[PDB]
């Protein structure tokens, strides 16, 4: 019956679904009944992660606007630079717990593999100056119009400063001009919002087919050297979780626990959608319902989506390492740690693509010189194609955990 359906705790809902798809998916990959699920199943989920997708860029443009608008432009600034000197902390420490964790579990260690079957196009990071002109779009309309956050962002935040500018004019026609626009693009906000609690009442749907798909095609694949590179990148994620996140949100005075109440739902739709930007309508929410003001989460969880290195610092991390010991060169020579780790922050150009875990991967292998076309290579990093998915569910959620721990740290401190 749907009265109850909706009427039971959304919460609950989720965790249920989540943990029932895991378990059917692991069961039909263990049975071999994988494609199966792919071809009915997998729909499903697609279809929530379509409605967050529909979500992102209307939500983000128009409370960014809004919060913009709102604050003056030297807190927005303030803001900016807090969250940005906040990712920078957080990622020194997810490179060294990804670099701890990796030397901990020694994945892929001395395992030869066989040399040919799939083979890969190899990617390149994009050049910096490209991506930071990019920041700027040569059209707002376009840049709303095909997905790039960024550029929406920087838009939607002049955009905001315009419309604040102009509502302290002396012109009252100018003053309303402005007013109508704002109350418009406010409505748009809201309006996206409980798009945004419609969809998560059905999110438990698209969570169980997401994960489902998920397990069935990859869990299976978890087993041995890549078992021991998923446990690795899950362990980080955790103890990222628990000792950055949480140490920062009780330096801050934020409670960690009363926290995870909060962010549950960002957390588990990351987990499952795979995108940061992706989950971005439900994080937005997450914030919104923890009390933290417009103008600041309307900046940084967006912002944070595309330059939040949490997640991709132990991805990187953990997989580089990998796929080290299995062409067997144990040594990644000092500052080769050091190209690896730049090249990772340029691959935010990547960001809302489907196959961030691999791309970003190739891109950093193509930087330290291993390109994909090395056969070698070729082997490892279908190895870790093989659970992609698994480990860019928890880099994802690590990633959203990150970025609303942030924002509520600046929400805290301003």
């Amino acid at each position: 019956l749907y009265r109850k359906y909706i009427e039971y705790p959304v919460l609950q809902k989720i965790l249920i679904g989540l943990i029932l798809g895991a378990i059917v998916g692991l069961i039909l990959g263990h049975y071999g009944y994988a494609h199966a699920v792919h071809t009915y199943v997998k729909p499903f989920g697609d279809l929530f992660v379509r409605l967050l997708k529909m979500l992102v860029m209307p939500i983000v443009f128009a409370s960014l606007v809004v919060g913009a608008a709102s604050i003056s432009p030297a807190r927005l600034g303030r803001v900016g630079v807090k969250i940005v000197v906040y990712y920078l902390l957080t990622s020194a420490f997810a490179v060294t717990l990804g670099i701890i964790m990796a030397r901990l579990f020694n994945p892929g260690a001395g395992i030869h593999l066989a040399v040919g079957g799939q083979q890969f196009q190899p990617h390149q990071a994009p050049p910096l100056v490209h991506i930071l002109l990019d920041i700027v779009p040569t059209n707002p309309f376009g840049a709303l119009a095909n997905g790039q956050v960024l550029p929406t962002i920087f838009f939607a935040i002049i955009l905001g400063i315009a419309i604040t500018y102009l509502m302290n004019s002396e012109n009252e026609k100018v003053r309303k001009s402005a007013e109508t626009l704002l109350d418009a693009i406010n409505g748009l906000a809201e309006a996206m919002y409980k798009i945004v609690n419609g969809v998560m009442q059905y999110a438990p749907i698209g969570v169980f087919a997401l994960i489902a798909y998920v397990m069935a095609e990859q869990g299976v694949h978890v087993v041995g050297e890549l078992a021991k590179v998923t446990a690795a990148v899950y362990v980080g994620l955790t103890l990222q979780i628990l000792l950055v996140y949480f140490v920062l949100l009780k330096i801050y005075g934020i409670d960690p626990i009363s926290f995870i109440k909060h962010a549950k739902d960002a957390m588990l739709t990351a987990f499952v959608t795979r995108s940061s930007s992706g989950t971005l309508p439900v994080t937005m929410r997450v914030a919104k319902e923890m009390g933290i003001s417009e103008g600041i989460y309307s900046f940084t969880l967006p912002l944070g989506a595309t330059i939040n290195m949490d997640g991709t610092a132990l991805y990187q991390g953990v997989c580089t390492f990998f796929i080290a010991n299995a062409l067997g060169s144990h040594l990644t020579v000092g500052q080769q740690l050091t190209i690896v780790l730049t090249a990772v922050l340029a691959s935010i150009g990547t960001a809302g693509v489907p196959g961030a875990g691999a791309i970003m991967l190739a891109m950093v292998l193509h930087s330290v010189g291993l390109p994909l076309t090395d056969p070698n290579v070729a082997a490892a990093y279908a190895m870790i194609l093989g659970i992609d998915a698994i480990l860019d569910m928890g880099r994802t959620m690590v990633n959203v955990t990150g970025d609303l721990t942030g924002t509520a740290i600046v929400a805290k401190t301003e």
